[PDB]
């Protein structure tokens, strides 16, 4: 795979708004996230659509593609970070400068709707991109959870690329929709014990592919959807969906023969899942859809819309040890220097 | 293509609930639809999940597939009609009895989420199915709009298959969200003059393919999504979406090279579209996404979630005459 140079303290991070204009609509949280990273020593470059609005988005399709490309062209930038997702980053894909991305590999990071870009860039260039923090939702989060998000971000992106990396398990997590865009919290979020579950036995190792599942529907079938192959580990997460929608998306995967190929599935914790009174969780729905197909599942990985969020390279090998209840990166995912 | 026998007054219609359990949650409207069709002379057979609930759906994936299959096996049924959509009919696709459908073709009709079944059945069997009324939303509608829906349903499904069929244009329509499952009429729905527009010139003729666009995402990429081919007319409609979602779905089509293949696009009227204060309509968003590609578009065809609803065969040739502002079926679609 094509690898970006690693991050280091003091580096320059550029940020872009490929969909929702949250630098305007969540400006307090945006400023808190900016200050958070600056205090860590990072220099920030603001994408050209910062502070702009076109109703539901930051600008036209072409304006948004230009904003992103301009960060790729900047030789001082080590990391290109999404401000926030939305719905519309898939529109940009025909207009990204893939040749420039290949010539100037950088760490590209975000989540949610930005999956369309992470997956599309990988499909076109082979660059290992990252499912991880976006500036506003992730780094504008109030303590204590933001510190745990940051610890994973800095560990994954700055560590020496020698030997496997085994993920830590956050002690507590939350998905509450409070404390969004004001100076002070209303009240502390509920902190849940980590209820991640490992369904299966033994160890499965394979290339991880995926992201936000609902977002993948916007690139599915196209040259921008990475081909899923025998032995891959599928990583999928969704946010604020009804159980009805979750069944639909799992059945989409089934119809596409994905469950005939993959050797394991990672479900990210689902933010504020709506079970419609059934008390069912997503894993139970997946089990029905699987129709007897035995695939081991890591249910509740902390790489999703819940807080805190771990950073995950996409398109490299992971090993899930179902017996020891852990998950590791086993393939180099950044340049050694 | 594989063609079903035409409908006749007095035939038996069977109904099924492949997703939302609205025979329970919209029972008043359900009864209105049943009574409406019975008064027209039809006999109705209730699918086995009628009156059942499993929270957000009518039953398990397998039981829903069985409900549908049992209607296919019933020799008395000439039309299989959806009760209502939802989100989940794509789940049934591995379990439908496609061989039985081929062996005794019937009229299969519905819309919205049921697109997954209409499209999947066509992909597997070549059967010409119908984007059209579902029992509860369509035939449980109060007069006067229900009468216009019915007029199209009966015309399309009973007419002799000789010469082209040119659609009538409903004079007025509505998408107002009132008088759903209430027993009394607060008042008639607000009625709007028909604002359908023909963007283009000349005449375009090609096989129509599509349905509810959001629903197509649940079958996309699979063997159940019919291949879109050079010359097709793409028919798409959506309901109650944000402009953000509409842009995403149009861009999905673009990324899939759909706009390099199609000869025209039909946009169904979009029920209660949310433009996020932009004042933009779906056609304007499509125009941006097309990035200069000159595809003629019929914007606002009355085959969608708005009332009244026309009945449209899928998988046969239509001719859109942009100069004369009309649309016709030009290929035989019933036996
Ligand atoms: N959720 C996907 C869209 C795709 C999908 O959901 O299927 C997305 O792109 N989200 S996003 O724009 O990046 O938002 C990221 C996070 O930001 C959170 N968020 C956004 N606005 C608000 C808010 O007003 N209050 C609380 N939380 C908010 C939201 O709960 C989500 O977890
Ligand atoms: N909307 C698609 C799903 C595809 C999608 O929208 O992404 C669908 O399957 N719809 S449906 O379950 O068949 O609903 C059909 C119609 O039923 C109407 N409806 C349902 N419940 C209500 C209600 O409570 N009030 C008013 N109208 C309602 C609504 O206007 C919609 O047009």
């Amino acid at each position: 795979p094509l690898l970006a140079a690693p991050l280091a303290v003091g580096d320059t991070i550029g940020f872009f708004s490929s969909s929702a204009p949250a630098t305007v609509t969540a400006k307090n949280r945006f400023f808190r996230g900016v200050e958070f990273l600056q205090r860590k020593g990072f220099k920030l470059v603001s994408g050209k659509l910062t502070g702009k609005t076109d109703f539901y988005r930051s600008g036209t399709i072409k304006e948004r593609a230009q904003e992103f490309n301009e960060l790729v062209y900047n030789p001082d930038i080590t990391c290109i970070m999404s401000t926030i997702g939305g719905d519309n980053s898939n529109s940009l894909l025909p207009f990204l400068d893939y040749d420039a991305i290949i010539a100037n590999p950088k760490i590209i990071i975000g989540y949610a709707d930005t999956t369309a870009l992470l997956a599309g860039i990988y499909a076109k260039t082979g660059l290992i991109t990252f499912y991880g923090p976006a500036l506003i939702p992730s780094f504008g989060e109030h303590p204590p959870l933001v510190d745990i998000t940051y610890e994973s971000f800095i560990k994954i992106l700055t560590r020496k690329q020698s030997g496997i990396y085994t993920y830590t398990l956050p002690e507590k997590w939350s998905d509450e929709s409070i404390n969004w865009n004001e100076n002070k919290i209303l009240r502390p979020k509920k902190l849940y014990k980590n209820n991640c579950a490992f369904y299966g036995s033994g160890k499965v190792e394979g290339r991880v592919i995926g992201g936000n599942l609902n977002t993948l529907t916007g690139i599915w079938g196209s040259e921008w959807m990475p081909e899923i192959r025998n032995g891959d580990i599928l990583f999928i997460e969704d946010s604020r969906k009804s159980i009805a929608t979750v069944e639909r998306l799992f059945s989409m995967l089934k119809l596409n023969r994905v469950f005939d190929k993959v050797s394991a599935i990672i479900l990210g914790k689902h933010e504020l899942f709506d079970c419609a009174g059934s008390k069912r969780r997503p894993y139970e729905v997946l089990t029905e859809v699987l129709d007897g197909k035995q695939i081991p599942v890591l249910d509740g990985f902390d790489c999703s819309h819940t807080h805190p969020m771990l950073t995950l390279p996409l398109g490299v090998k992971l090993a899930i040890d179902f017996d020891n209840k852990n998950i590791s990166i086993t393939e180099q995912y950044l340049s050694t220097e």
